[PDB]
Parts: C-alpha cells; sequence; structure tokens
C-alpha cells in the first residue's frame, strides 16, 4: 500500500500565510499535513478551509496523554473529516487501542474513520539522544520494530517512522501497514534537525508508503519546481 | 498553588460554560486539554481568561525541535498562566520550547510557566518496561526526566504523587511538581495507576494538584471542588 502524492508539510503562522503558498498548486491534486504550529494557531477552522478546497489531509497533532483524554480529543478529530492522523506509540497499546476507538465512535455513518498511526521515534532522534535522555536501552532500529508491533496490535494502520527503518519493519509486520516517513531532503538541501534523512528516491527505493516533505519544498527558491522534482524522483523517473 | 487545577474535559465551549456556571465569579485555576482545545481551538483560552481564571494549556507537545518551537511561538500569544511539553522528546526539543515561549510572549506579559511531562500518571513499570522498552525503573526514569527538563530551563515536571519525594533529591526546591491521579477515598481509579487523595499530596510535597473526573462526574461539581479543595490546603 503507497501514497503516489508526497505529504506537503504546512509549516506556517497563519492560514493566510498557508493560502498565500497553495496559490501556485490551484490546480493540482494534493495531500497536504496540519502540524501543531499552524492548527494551534487557527484551530479546526483551517482543516475545514483546506477541506473545501479537496485537499487530502494529514492532521499531525501526535496525541500523547492518558488513555481516555486521547479516545475523547480523538472523537473530536474524527468529527473534522480529517484522512490521515497520529498518536505516540509511547503512550502504550491501551492508549493507541482507545485512540482507535475514539475514531470509530466520533465517524459519523455513510463515511470512512481516519487512518491511525503511531509515532515511534522521531526523525530527529538520535540513537545516543535515545539511550542517554530518554533511557531505551535496546537500538532505535529494534525500538522501532517494537513499536511498530505495538501499534499492529493494538489495531493501527501504521506509524511514523524514517526511510531507514522502513526494510526492518516489514521483516515484522504485514505487507499493507503504512510507513509514512518524514525527514526527507533533496541531495543539495540541509539537514535541518533531522538526523535519519532521506532523498525521495532513497524512500521509494526503502519501501516507505508515503513521504512527507516539509522544508525542501517550503523554504526553496522555487516551491513549484521543488514539489515537481521531489514527484518526479518519487515515483521514478 | 492553593488553587486546585480543574480539567475541563468536555466534548464544547457550551459543555464547559454550563459547568463553570454554578462556581459565579469564585477564583479558578482551570485546565484546557487536547478535547476541549481540539474541538474550539484558542478561542476557548480566550473565552476563559476574561472570566478571569488563571490557565493551563495541557497539549503536551511531543515532536521535532523546531515545529515545538514554533507552536510554543503560537500558544504564547494566547497569554496562558502554565504549559507543557513531553520529556520524551529530548533536551533539545525542550529547550526549543522555552526559546519559543519567551521569544512569543508580548513585552510585559509574564512568560507562562513550561513544565515537563515524565511518565504518564496512566503509565505503570510492567507496561513501561514492556512497552515504552525503558529497563530503568519507573521512579528512576521520572528522576532523570526532571534532572533533563531542568537543565533545559524549564520550571517543573507533571508526574504522579508517588515521584515528588525522589524528584527534590535530585532538583532544586522551586522546581514544580504538578500532580494528576488525583482521586477521593471511594472514587474509582479509571484508567489511572499512580493515585493519590489531595490529602497525600499535600503531605508528598505537590506543588499543585490537577483534579478531573472526581469533581466533574459528581453529583454537585461546586461541593466536590470545595472537598478537593480543603483536603489540599489543610
Ligand atoms: O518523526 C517525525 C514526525 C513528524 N515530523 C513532521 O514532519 C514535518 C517535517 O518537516 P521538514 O523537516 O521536512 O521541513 C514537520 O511538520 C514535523 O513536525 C517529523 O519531522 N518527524
Ligand atoms: O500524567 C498525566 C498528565 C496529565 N493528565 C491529565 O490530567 C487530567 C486528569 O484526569 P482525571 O483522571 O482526574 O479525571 C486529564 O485531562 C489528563 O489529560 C493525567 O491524567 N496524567
Amino acid at each position: 500500500m503507497k501514497n503516489n502524492l508526497p505529504i506537503i508539510a504546512l509549516d506556517f503562522a497563519s492560514a493566510e500565510e498557508t493560502l498565500a503558498f497553495l496559490a501556485p498548486f490551484q490546480q493540482e491534486p494534493l495531500f497536504v499535513k496540519v502540524g501543531m504550529e499552524l492548527f494551534y494557531q487557527e484551530g479546526p477552522s483551517i482543516v475545514k478551509q483546506l477541506k473545501e478546497r479537496n485537499c487530502e489531509l494529514f492532521l499531525d497533532l501526535k496525541l500523547h496523554d492518558i488513555p481516555t483524554t486521547v479516545n475523547k480529543a480523538m472523537k473530536r478529530l474524527a468529527s473534522l473529516g480529517v484522512d490521515l492522523v497520529n498518536v505516540h506509540a509511547a503512550g502504550g497499546k491501551k492508549m493507541m487501542q482507545a485512540a482507535l476507538e475514539g475514531l470509530e465512535e466520533g465517524t459519523p455513518a455513510g463515511k470512512k474513520r481516519p487512518s491511525l498511526i503511531a509515532v515511534t521515534q522521531l526523525t530527529s532522534t538520535s540513537e545516543q539522544i535515545m539511550k542517554d535522555e530518554l533511557l531505551i536501552e535496546k537500538s532505535l532500529i529494534d525500538t522501532v520494530v517494537h513499536y511498530s508491533k505495538q501499534a499492529e496490535e493494538s489495531g493501527l494502520d501504521g506509524v511514523v517512522c524514517s526511510v531507514h527503518e522502513a526494510k526492518a519493519i516489514y521483516q515484522a509486520v504485514s505487507p499493507s501497514f503504512l510507513t509514512v516517513t518524514p525527514g526527507i531532503r533533496m541531495s543539495e538541501d540541509a539537514a535541518n534537525d533531522q538526523v535519519r534523512v532521506a532523498t525521495p528516491a532513497i524512500a521509494r527505493e526503502k519501501g516507505s508508503s508515503a513521504i512527507v516533505v516539509g522544508r525542501s519544498i517550503t523554504k526553496a527558491e522555487d516551491p513549484v519546481k521543488a514539489y515537481k522534482a521531489v514527484r518526479l524522483e518519487w515515483e521514478g523517473i
């Protein structure tokens, strides 16, 4: 199970900035991502605005709280009409299950429940930071595999991980399990706070289901040329 | 903090306002979580602040450093009193959150206090070992995450009542311990594991208590809050 459209991370301070950026893409089919920055400024109105513009939407809020709060918060998000939403696998199985139940109960009859994925280890987290600061003694790749397996056992559709863990995840989980991979940059682009990086080309090779691309498109001199170059490499030209 | 933080775990602004109505003009420390905020957005924070409520925005930011920094700048325009991140995000991330918070806060306005979630009050040691893969004890992990938060410049942590004494042995006395997992004597524990009463929270050195269902699911919420308040003060 793979997604053809690169998920564009709309990391802007306002709806206005977002809509200005999206202006040259008016006739293009889009898969966009609304994160904490844009959502905490505008609220549910921005999700509604982008849905009216027929964009496929990933609401990347990474819910990490107690089982009942995540369950109740997912009921609110399922009422919004998003296509993909997420939680942290570091919240445990009971929490990931409650999240799934929340999405199921909050989704009206006639429409499909939003796809739910779990964040394993953030693409900005190195093995050294994971061992010393988080106190996880296992290797990063093993922790990601374990977290992905916990997500599947909980009834989830997939995970957020880096491209370099995708092959190992598929040795433990089902082939239809989603691997949504951020930490994507072009060859001549800066890594920023990302530590486990890959090009759209390397992402296709290692078997990523979907790629989340932000700054490589948004902070480029020509975002239109950048999105075209990202998609060509992702499709195989 | 003399005022127990009420967890406004409601599905809309109207259900929150209707809960808050019998309290009238009494000073309240309230908490807006994921449920209320993801439904109403920034508007609910702006509404509660006009009724002179002390506010805790419990969104528990857990993302990459730059996203948390940028997101904290947006939350700092809302004028809240307390906000949080997950310590499981690392030091670089907690530092970025502090920077975003101090940068986004308008001049003349007080910078919102930033606290870090250690291990959720609903997480047990078995779940922390088998599922999260942390081989160290829950208590030692909470103390380590508290130290990471302090070295990052944060004001405190969210932990359970049972870790407070252990945290204070490693951190500064001015460091905050905001403690949820609060239930009265006969109240059902629900999904909470490391439970305590408002009285035991006072005895173990908690800075503030977050109370939800013991108040919100009671027959008379105002009477329930008073019982929780008097047990917390003395
Ligand atoms: O493990 C993860 C999960 C999510 N994101 C998100 O994906 C986007 C990647 O941004 P950029 O590094 O491509 O510009 C951001 O909105 C960020 O919050 C990551 O970077 N890593
Ligand atoms: O470790 C933590 C951190 C935060 N909360 C929050 O505090 C409130 C406590 O709910 P209740 O168990 O008192 O009803 C909830 O909104 C929840 O999200 C916890 O319960 N545990």
